[PDB]
């Protein structure tokens, strides 16, 4: 796939709003993912035990991980499609160490779009949401292709 420049602009314009509060968005997004798809919490041997949303909100470790995830995702989006380098180490650890199925990257893509929609309705109308979905599908497609080369296509 190839996004046009206008689509990238819509993606980087709402992302600049996320970046005003990286740790708060990270929390929202991971909690929305775990609530929606509790099976994904099992992949975290660190958080696994968190039983409620209140516990999740209070977990300092969870919030740090959220900042890690978003920082890496933001560095990938800012490349505007030229992200091969950034993807390599990410696809190797998720395919060999963590073992995250493509299906779970779709689930978090959904949680990212839900949260931007709630927190930025004015910078996240239909065209901007289509552009963000297109940028995340691109991301999932390049990752999936690297999974296959690494031997996982999981
Ligand atoms: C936008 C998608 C994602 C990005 C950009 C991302 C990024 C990262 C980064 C940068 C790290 C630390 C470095 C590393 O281990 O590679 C990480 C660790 C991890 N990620 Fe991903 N991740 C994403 C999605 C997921 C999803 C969907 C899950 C599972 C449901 C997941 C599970 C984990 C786990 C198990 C770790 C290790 C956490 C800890 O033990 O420290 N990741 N991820």
């Amino acid at each position: 796939m190839v996004l046009s420049e206008g689509e990238w602009q819509l993606v980087l314009h709402v992302w600049a709003k996320v970046e005003a509060d990286v740790a708060g968005h990270g929390q929202d997004i991971l909690i929305r993912l775990f609530k929606s798809h509790p099976e994904t919490l099992e992949k975290f041997d660190r958080f696994k035990h968190l039983k409620t949303e209140a516990e999740m909100k209070a977990s300092e470790d969870l919030k740090k991980h959220g900042v890690t995830v978003l920082t890496a995702l933001g560095a990938i989006l800012k490349k505007k499609g030229h992200h091969e380098a950034e993807l390599k180490p990410l696809a190797q650890s998720h395919a060999t160490k963590h073992k995250i199925p493509i299906k779970y990257l779709e689930f978090i893509s959904e949680a990212i779009i839900h949260v931007l929609h709630s927190r930025h309705p004015g910078n996240f109308g239909a065209d901007a949401q289509g552009a963000m979905n297109k940028a995340l599908e691109l991301f999932r497609k390049d990752i999936a292709a690297k999974y296959k080369e690494l031997g996982y296509q999981g």
